[PDB]
């Protein structure tokens, strides 16, 4: 507990670990820039927040993709309107509402909710959000920290954007529902997601360390098992059957989702300029860290070709629970 470092709560060790991961990944894939950090799930303290090179972190905002469907999926569980075991039907991975297209990276079939997480479907997202209102999902978008600039400590933290729910078109609210249309920080999708790893409740993320006396509080987002629930989804993605089993960590149970924002061009997309981006906790099913990732404009893929998020966050995530003295939970 006490010691030199207090009263911040940034872990020399961890902010190490961060630095050497995130910066090898940075140079081995010759990308843009990167950002990395870990929060400490039962105090929401900032145990590393790492940039290589500016705070980007904080500053940078772009569209964070499919990182947004555990949240649309966590909404339709806290509304009663789906179960986990609620049968999707994506069909061949190409669907048409109010005559725009959106498209699967397959055709996935009949999936359940959970299914539609671990296979990262955009169509059984958007049949997810089209049984919810605009307001209730502004207002979960609002709840989880979307919009609203940090007060961390550091003047000019980025709010992102947000448009205003009586303004959604019906498409919009579909885009929204698998992450595009809006725009966040790193810093913002890591604190959104301690409401999923801490049983629903929104932690205050805090570069200071926080008092046992008091232990930090937040407003409640989802129900517990609504969380507990996510919490079984996000450990499907880094199975074989998920979308990033180049996440898994050995040793331990881990789950996240990855996302890929491409540069806008005012209406369209280039091609090859992306951001892959990470947020994940473990261990599961009672996670210690959450951990967020992003590796702006890769060119050098490799083996993990786009997903290039995945591996760095399993790297951290393995270095900071075995400095943790955390046990392996797995086989």
């Amino acid at each position: 507990g006490p010691g030199y470092q207090d009263p911040l709560s940034i872990d020399s060790k961890i902010q190490y670990i961060t630095y050497t991961n995130l910066k090898a990944a940075v140079e081995k894939f010759h990308a843009k820039a990167g950002a990395a950090m870990v929060i400490d799930v039962q105090t929401g303290e900032v145990l590393s927040l790492v940039n290589y090179p500016r705070n980007r972190v904080l500053t940078d905002v772009f569209e964070p993709g499919s990182i947004m469907k555990p949240f649309t999926v966590s909404l339709a569980l806290d509304l009663h309107r789906v179960t986990p075991n609620t049968l999707v039907e994506t069909g061949n991975g190409h669907f048409v509402l109010d005559g725009a297209p959106i498209t699967d990276d397959s055709g996935f079939g009949t999936l359940t909710v959970g299914g539609v997480i671990q296979k990262s479907s955009n169509i059984g997202a958007t049949k997810i959000a089209m049984t919810m209102k605009p307001e209730e999902m502004w207002n979960m978008y609002t709840g989880i920290g979307l919009g609203q600039a940090p007060k961390v400590g550091f003047p000019g933290a980025a709010a992102g954007r947000l448009r205003p729910w009586k303004n959604w078109r019906r498409i919009e609210q579909a885009t929204m529902s698998y992450g595009y249309g809006l725009s966040v920080s790193l810093f913002q999708l890591a604190r959104a997601y301690t409401a999923i790893a801490h049983d629903g409740e929104l932690m205050p993320v805090t570069i200071f360390k926080t008092n046992d006396a008091q232990p930090p509080t937040g407003p409640r987002v989802f129900s517990p098992t609504t969380a507990r629930e996510v919490r079984t989804m996000l450990e499907s993605v880094v199975s074989p059957q998920g979308t990033s089993p180049n996440a898994a960590v050995p040793g331990y149970r881990v789950g996240g989702k990855s996302g890929t924002a491409y540069k806008q061009v005012g209406r369209g997309y280039d091609h090859k300029k992306y951001r892959a981006s990470f947020v994940g906790m473990a261990p599961m099913p009672n996670p210690r860290i959450v951990v967020a990732v992003s590796v702006d404009e890769p060119t050098t893929g490799g083996h993990f070709g786009g997903q290039v998020s995945g591996p760095v966050f399993s790297a951290i995530v393995g270095d900071t629970l075995r400095a943790l003295n955390v046990p392996p939970n797995m086989p």
